């Protein structure tokens, strides 16, 4: 899977990790983190994140 | 997928739309959509709403 | 599915019936759980909870 940043703040979402403590398990995509999830830094939605292309 | 209606106040759930600001996403079904959900316009709970049969 | 016991207080998690006031569907195996969820009766964490075998 691929990982996403918050282009406002830096912030890497990773697949692996998830975002636990917000709900988003271990293993889950971010095209199904539900659509109201923000980053956990900035605050600014799902709008704001990009792939990480390698 | 099947759109199901609020019968308190009429809203329309499509699947291919979802609910995305409460966290449904596009392609969601009904069944799937968490149980503590409430309709959007009228506040009622998922227990309020029936098929849109055609 | 394996039910899961909150080793606290003893609330049983039953995949059959969920945790549907809070979000949790029927059929929902206790991994999946979102895992901001925590015990209807405790308040604590899904780190405090153990598969009850058979
Ligand atoms: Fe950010
Ligand atoms: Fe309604
Ligand atoms: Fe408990």
């Amino acid at each position: 899977m691929k990982k996403y940043t918050c282009t406002v703040c830096g912030y890497i979402y990773n697949p692996e990790d998830g975002d636990p403590d917000n709900g988003v398990n271990p293993g889950t995509d971010f095209k199904d983190i539900p659509d109201d999830w923000v980053c956990p830094l900035s605050g600014v939605g799902k709008d704001q994140f990009e792939e990480v292309e390698e």
